[PDB]
């Protein structure tokens, strides 16, 4: 029953166990974690308010593996994106000179916690380590273009992740709203996704081994839209949390 994170604190790289009060992040204990961090955690003993460490991305996937089209049938339609494009909270999304439009895409993530390979959708919830945030960050111009996804959806930063997973969270009916400077965008609930989080798992775990920590963005609600230079993009899911990364256009 937590909230995992990992942070860079004055001892170094650490999961912790992140607690207190969802809406006074700054007042939140980081609790270094010692060992297991997919299985039973121990801890070290020590810890620090949140607000003296820095906050990473809360896990280093192997593979990032996405769905296309999902909220209100088709089979899924799956896609990856390369571990290069993770970035953490606060992390600038990057935008490549020459791409435009850009767009956010929020999403709920499902992180896996141990190795697996053709689950039935009634056990993923046995191989889910829990839930987090992604930003599926998508260039349209390179979609059309290509017609495969994985360029568009590539580039480093283009994978902001976060704050932290929670192990408890029930996914079947979370809000999730995304915001633009402050303007909201996206507004849905999850209990709108064509494709659960059982069929998501059960369909790509009958293509390809999912290892522990890898991450499941499981497609976006209506609303998709542009970032540009000096924006900020905020996800936020309730049970969760908010994800928020400034946006930065190279050659500025
Ligand atoms: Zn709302
Ligand atoms: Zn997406």
């Amino acid at each position: 029953s937590m909230r995992l994170g990992r942070i860079a604190s004055p001892d170094g790289v650490a999961f912790a166990s992140i607690e207190g009060e969802l809406d006074n992040p700054g007042a939140m204990t980081a609790r270094e974690i010692a060992e297991h961090p997919f299985g039973t955690p121990n801890f070290t003993g020590r810890s620090w308010p949140l607000a003296d460490v820095r906050l990473l991305a809360p896990i280093l996937a192997s593979k990032v593996v996405c769905v296309g089209k999902n909220y209100t049938p088709a089979d899924p339609v799956i896609f990856l994106k390369p571990n290069t494009a993770i970035v953490g909270p606060n992390v600038p999304i990057r935008l490549p000179a020459n791409a435009s439009p850009v767009h956010f895409e929020g999403e709920l993530a499902i992180v896996i916690g141990r190795p697996c390979k053709d689950v039935s959708a009634a056990q993923a919830v046995d191989n889910i380590l829990g839930y987090t945030i992604g930003n599926d960050v998508s260039a349209r111009d390179q979609q059309k273009s290509d017609g495969q996804w994985t360029r568009a959806k590539g580039h480093d930063t283009f994978c902001p992740v976060g704050p932290w997973i929670v192990t408890d969270v029930d996914p079947a009916d979370l809000e999730l709203r995304t915001e633009v400077n402050g303007a909201v965008k996206q507004h849905a609930r999850t209990s709108l996704m064509i494709h659960d989080v059982g069929a998501i798992v059960e369909w790509i775990s009958a293509v390809m081994t999912l290892l522990p920590g890898d991450l499941i963005l499981t497609g976006t609600p209506a609303g998709v839209g542009p970032i540009e230079d000096g924006d900020t993009v905020s996800i936020t899911i309730e049970g969760i949390g908010t994800l928020t990364n400034p946006v930065v256009r190279k050659g500025k």
